[PDB]
RNA sequence: ACGAGAACAUACGUUCUUUGAACCAAGCUUCAACUCC
């Protein structure tokens, strides 16, 4: 489902953790591994 | 047996007349009712 023109958005549904935030920019590895830690570590 | 004796510096009279504590000025700026299992 992608790209189609591309106008998308996520309205605040419980879309979720990475809808909510930004910090995928700009590589896909390390900031998996931040928020991963910082969101199911402290929990 | 004094340059002395007697003699209110007194009477009358509004600190009073006219005068906006005013003029200008967004309770506003930035925010996902949300994340996780």
């Amino acid at each position: 489902p992608s790209q189609n023109q591309g106008e998308i958005i996520y309205i605040g549904g419980g879309a979720g953790f990475v809808s909510k935030t930004l910090h995928y920019k700009s590589k896909n590895r390390d900031q998996a591994r931040n928020d991963s830690f910082d969101i199911l570590k402290q929990l």
